[PDB]
DNA sequence: CAAACACACCAAACACAAGAGCTAATTGACTGGCCGTTATCGATGTATATATCTGACACGTGCCTGGAGACTAGGGAGTAATCCCCTTGGC
């Protein structure tokens, strides 16, 4: 795709079925700087 | 015979079961006795609405008193003539 030379190798390409899991990304990423604590043990939460 | 320890067996518990990471949803106490507030039922009225009886005013009927009508009886009031007493009038 950069040069537009060919490729030495033959890329094997043709049509097939992708599904997409429900897993993304921005339902994942979590960061925490000094958050609320527990009332029993003042240590951090649990959980996103 | 009684006491020491050892062994095999039976019976009784302790603690562990990797590192974690994300998301969802089921549970949101309940009869009863009792006090405290408040809603309701009840009496004890006084105020207002209506009914009965009494009093004053009004229209109407009435009993009673006095007044009025038609008719009568018979005599009181009243013309027409007369006398002559007496008054007005006179010198």
């Amino acid at each position: 795709g950069f040069t537009g030379r060919k490729i030495t190798s033959q890329i094997f390409i043709g049509p097939t079925y992708y599904q997409r899991l429900k897993h993304m990304v921005d339902d994942k990423i979590h960061s925490r700087a000094r958050g609320p604590i527990q009332i029993l043990n003042r240590q951090p939460m649990e959980g996103r």
